[PDB]
C-alpha cells in the first residue's frame, strides 16, 4: 500500500535513535506501508543517513526557514515549534491516510490495522482520557487540514504548549464522539500507566502493539547492558525491546557510515 | 422522578462524611431524582441518622450476614468486600435507572441529564484510560445483573482487587462500543489529573461538574481553615467545595443529635 505512511519526526539526533528504532519496529513486524519521516536541519548527516535506510522517505522540514510556510508562526509562537514542524505531516499528500506516531514510541506488533481508521483517530491520553494523546494517530494529509491547524495554532496556540494540545483543540469532538476514532489505549501505551494503574497494565498490557515513552527518561537516556540484555535503574521490559532493536538493527545501521 | 436515583455507598463513618457531602451537593444542585445511600452496620448511628435526612432512602447492606446474598462470594474473597457491598446498587429493583456515585465524590453542577444514558455509562479512568472509572456510573438495578456481577465476581475476582476492575470485566465493551457510554471525564473529574494534566484541567477544569477525590487522603482527612475557608497543607478549590458544604450543611446536621 504505497499511498499509506506511518509518518514519524525527528528534530534532533537523540530522536532520530527513537524514529530509527520505530521504523525498525514497523518493519520487524512487517507493515505493508510506507515509513517516512519529518526531519529538520538539526539532525546530523548520518542520522540522516541512517534514516534514509530505515525509512521509505526522509523529508526536511525547516521551519526556521522563512519559506516553510508555518514559519510565521513560529515568530509568533516560538514555544511551539515541534508542534508546528510535526503538523507538516498533513503536508505529505503523497499519502492518503496517515498513522503519525511520535518519535518516542515502539512497535510491538503489526498496526496496519490502524489505516481502517479515519482522521481523527487516536488513542486516549492518560490523565485527561477526554484529550487524546498525540503520539500515534490516524489522520490524513490535506493542504486544507494543514492550513487550518497553522491558523488554530496562530490564533489560540496550544493550551499545553505541545502539539497535543492544538491537535484536541482542533479535533476537539474526539471525546464525544465516534467511539472508532478512540484507538484502543494498546496502540498508544503510555509507558507511565505501567505504574499509574499497574493492574489494568497487568490485566491488559500484554496486548500492547504500540508503547509510548512518556516521561523525562527516554529510553535513549538509559544504560543498556548488552550482555543480560536490559536497561539499569522500572518494568524495564518495552525498554528492553526498545534496546534490542538499537543494539541488533539500528547501531550497526549507524556503524557502516564510519567506512 | 421518583423511580430514578443517585445511589452512594458508605460502610464507615469517614465514608458518610464523604455521602452526606455528596448528597448535600447533589441537593444544592436541585436533582430532581431521588438520593439513596447504602450503608453497613459498620456506619454509626449518628451518620446514620444525618443519612437518613441527607439521603431520601438509606438501605442497610450486610455482607457478614449469612443472610447477604454476596456472603458467601465474601468468604471466598475477602478483599472484595466493599465491591460486594456496592454491587447491592442493583438491588435497588424500585429504581429503573441510577447514576451510583463513590462516596468521595462531589457534585459541582446538576447532573441529571446523566439520566438519559445507559448503562453502562461512565467516564474514562486517567491511568488506564480503556477501562472506565467506577466512581460515577449510570446503571439499571436488576437483580439478574446483580447475580451476574456477582457470580463474575466470584469466578474472576477483580483485577484490580476493586470495584472497578469487576466492573471492566463485566461491563468490558465500554472501551469500544458507543460513545454514549463514555461519560464525559468532567462528570468523574479524577482529583489527581488536576496533577497528572495540569494544563488540561486549566483549559477544561472550569467545566468539572462532578470531583472524585483519588489519591491517599480523603477531603475529611485534611484540615480545614473555617476562617480563610481553606484546607492546608495542592490545588484546594474543590476540596474547599467539599469543605464548605461539611462546614456549612453536614457539621450542622450532625450536631443537632446530641440534643
Ligand atoms: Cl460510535
Amino acid at each position: 500500500m504505497t499511498d499509506q505512511a506511518f509518518v514519524t519526526l525527528t528534530t534532533n539526533d537523540a530522536y532520530a535513535k527513537g524514529a530509527l528504532v520505530l521504523g525498525s519496529s514497523l518493519k520487524q513486524h512487517r507493515t505493508s506501508r510506507r515509513l517516512a519521516v519529518l526531519t529538520t536541519p538539526q539532525v546530523s548527516d548520518t542520522m540522516r543517513k541512517a534514516l534514509e535506510i530505515v525509512f521509505d522517505e526522509v523529508i526536511t522540514v525547516d521551519i526556521l526557514d522563512s519559506g516553510d510556510s508555518a514559519h510565521l508562526t513560529l515568530m509568533k509562537r516560538p514555544e511551539l515549534g515541534v508542534t508546528l514542524t510535526k503538523l507538516h505531516c498533513w503536508s505529505l499528500t503523497q499519502y492518503s491516510k496517515c498513522v503519525f506516531m511520535d518519535a518516542d514510541t515502539l512497535v510491538l506488533a503489526n498496526i496496519d490495522d490502524l489505516f481502517e481508521r479515519e482522521e481523527l483517530s487516536a488513542a486516549p491520553d492518560p490523565g485527561w482520557p477526554d484529550c487524546f494523546n498525540s503520539g500515534v494517530f490516524v489522520y490524513q494529509p490535506s493542504v486544507e487540514t494543514y492550513n487550518q491547524l497553522l491558523h488554530v495554532a496562530s490564533e489560540q496556540g496550544s493550551f499545553d504548549g505541545g502539539d497535543q494540545g492544538l491537535l484536541n483543540t482542533f479535533f476537539n469532538s474526539w471525546a464525544t464522539t465516534d467511539i472508532r476514532k478512540h484507538l484502543p489505549f494498546i496502540y498508544n501505551l503510555s509507558s507511565i500507566s505501567i505504574f499509574s494503574y499497574l493492574p489494568a497494565f497487568k490485566a491488559f498490557g500484554a496486548n500492547a502493539k504500540v508503547v509510548h515513552f512518556l516521561g523525562q527518561t527516554k529510553p535513549w537516556n538509559y544504560t543498556y547492558d548488552t550482555k543480560t540484555k536490559s536497561v539499569r535503574s522500572t518494568h524495564p521490559q518495552f525498554l528492553n525491546v526498545w534496546w534490542d532493536i538499537f543494539t541488533t538493527s539500528v547501531v550497526p545501521l549507524l556503524q557502516q557510515f564510519g567506512l
